[PDB]
């Protein structure tokens, strides 16, 4: 494109696993630039409720989101944060995990 330069460069290799219908997994491939922290913000991909976010320390490149739905996707959206500014954001779909215990019902 036009704009672009060498200094930031956003998460990629974005992997969404889904271990428990009530958490969802998800990582990715951080750059080689020092990154002060990772703004992540999931929400329903579908697109009916309101949108969240949650912290991550850039340390770590990955985090997981409790608190969440069965049988339904979150698109995972994250960006890298630097001392001059953030980068892009990187969307990703994942379905989470299907409800699966026992009862006596």
């Amino acid at each position: 494109g036009s704009s672009g330069s060498s200094g930031r460069s956003p998460p990629s290799n974005l992997a969404l696993a889904s271990e428990t219908p009530d958490s969802l997994q998800v990582s990715w491939t951080p750059p080689l630039g020092r990154v002060l922290h990772y703004w992540l913000t999931y929400a329903p991909a579908s697109g009916l409720g309101p949108e969240k976010s949650v912290s991550v320390p850039g340390a770590r490149s990955h985090v997981t989101l409790p608190d969440l739905q069965a049988a339904t996707k979150y698109r995972v959206l994250v960006s890298a944060i630097y001392a001059a500014g953030r980068s892009e954001a990187v969307s990703a779909t994942g379905q989470t995990a299907c409800p699966s215990g026992p009862s006596s019902g």
